[PDB]
């Protein structure tokens, strides 16, 4: 198997640098995160939805940081387009979980509505959808890129449904604050989601390999980490609430 | 790209025969499966879980017949392993609408526990679990097929559990019978997925690429359009019972 645009260039060893210190970061801070996790499990009250995110992102961290351009995270293709599977295997792990957080912002209910139901699927569509296109290589690729859009604009429809219900809810005061912003994070880092496939190896080969993993490794640190933390900080407020008032 | 992995042999020209054949009847029933659910929804009740299965099984049987052995349904690898991509989108498609069906198989409660959060969750990853098996060649094929082992595993006590609910909940007389038949079919079928993995190209190469695709075909057309059409029936079912005792 020689398939000459298997070998090409990953990036400039500048882009592989920060690529590199960024994964480190990554990586610091969700095993940091795991530990808080750990501790507020143990004392105060933590949600399984920032647990299980973080972990799977310090997985997915550390699997980047080694085996990155290997067969199981990236696909090489009979096409020479090499696929970042595992950016897309952690998407179907973590984003349906950070909906399934987005629902039930405050940790207090224990049903879900058929919105949230709509919004998994929808989600798991345009997850599959932009694995389709990075897999597509031509204009199937574009057909596949404008199906993970359509599935993607439910998905964001719901997403601010879900998030104007969660800031109604929400009592007022710091906590509103709190929605604000993750909503500002969840909004602007799942919009760049597709602007980096745009402008990555799998669209437009504009960012190269190591520049779209410097900017997914930010945007996943956006998306992710601090989305997780912004949620469980929500969540320590609202049962502070319910202590004092509720 | 030689990769002399990719040519091999998908079949003996008769595995071939019976998967276009199996693709046809599935076409077929996925066809009619469509009409009659669009009757049902001009008239009678129906739900969406079921015709969302059904027309996503119709374009995947569609896209198998023509399209089964190309780049977008059949990744080829650098490893010289044809990964049937298509497969494992279509499961991640429908399988956790089929899950969600299996919460609220009376199609009365508006909300859903968190008991459904987590066989959403463990079907995305024992799925991603699966195809990265698929793609991951040796050793760690082996790791990720053990992982989605533990993931199915889990989903299989959570939908075990879902249709003891279900089994409990539904009305005692034909509806019971219609979710025992509904819980053999989804057990069935859902184990036999893991064996035709096993037994698949993806696995053991016994079964070869077009065997695989008719073992594939027939228990999709068990586990998502007979199954589809059986929870149809239990809601129509419910809807009668409603009718005259509720
Ligand atoms: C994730 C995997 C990525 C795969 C990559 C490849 C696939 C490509 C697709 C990925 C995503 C593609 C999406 C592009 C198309 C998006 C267009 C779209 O649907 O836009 C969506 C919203 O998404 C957006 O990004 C626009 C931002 C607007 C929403 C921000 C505020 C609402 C929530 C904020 C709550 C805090 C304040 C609440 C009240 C404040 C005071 C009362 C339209 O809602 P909506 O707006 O009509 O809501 C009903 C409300 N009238
Ligand atoms: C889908 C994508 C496939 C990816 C392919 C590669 C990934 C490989 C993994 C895929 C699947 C892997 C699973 C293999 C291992 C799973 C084994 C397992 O977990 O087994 C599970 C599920 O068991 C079964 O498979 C069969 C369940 C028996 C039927 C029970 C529910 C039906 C009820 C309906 C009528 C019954 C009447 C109810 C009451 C009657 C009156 C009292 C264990 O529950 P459980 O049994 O303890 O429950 C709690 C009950 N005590």
């Amino acid at each position: 198997c020689y398939c000459a645009g298997w070998i090409e260039s990953r990036g400039t060893n500048g882009a592989q640098t920060a690529s590199n210190v960024l994964q480190w970061l990554a990586a610091g801070f969700s095993i940091l995160l795991l530990m808080f996790y750990a501790y507020q499990t143990w004392k105060s009250t933590c949600g399984w939805e920032e647990i299980y995110v973080c972990a799977i992102e310090m997985v997915k961290v550390i699997l980047e940081f080694f085996f990155e351009f290997k067969n199981p995270s990236m696909l090489y293709l009979a096409t020479g387009h090499r696929v970042q599977w595992l950016r897309y295997a952690e998407w179907l792990l973590t984003c349906p979980v950070i909906l399934i957080h987005l629902s039930n912002l405050t940790g207090l209910s224990n049903d879900y509505s058929r919105r949230t139901m709509g919004l998994l699927v929808s989600d798991i569509g345009t997850i599959v959808w932009g694995a389709t296109s990075a897999m597509a290589t031509g204009y199937v690729k574009v057909i596949f890129f404008c199906l993970g859009l359509c599935y993607g604009a439910n998905t964001f429809f719901h997403a601010a449904k879900a998030y104007i219900e969660g800031y109604h809810t929400v009592p007022k005061g710091r906590c509103r604050q709190v929605v604000t912003g993750m909503a500002w994070l969840f909004f602007v880092s799942w919009g760049m989601f597709p602007i980096l496939f745009i402008l990555g190896p799998e669209g437009f080969g504009v960012l190269s390999v190591y520049g779209s993993t410097v900017g997914h490794t930010i945007i996943d640190l956006m998306s992710k980490n601090c989305w997780g933390l912004l949620g469980h900080y929500l969540r320590v407020l609202i049962h502070e609430h319910i202590l004092i008032h509720g």
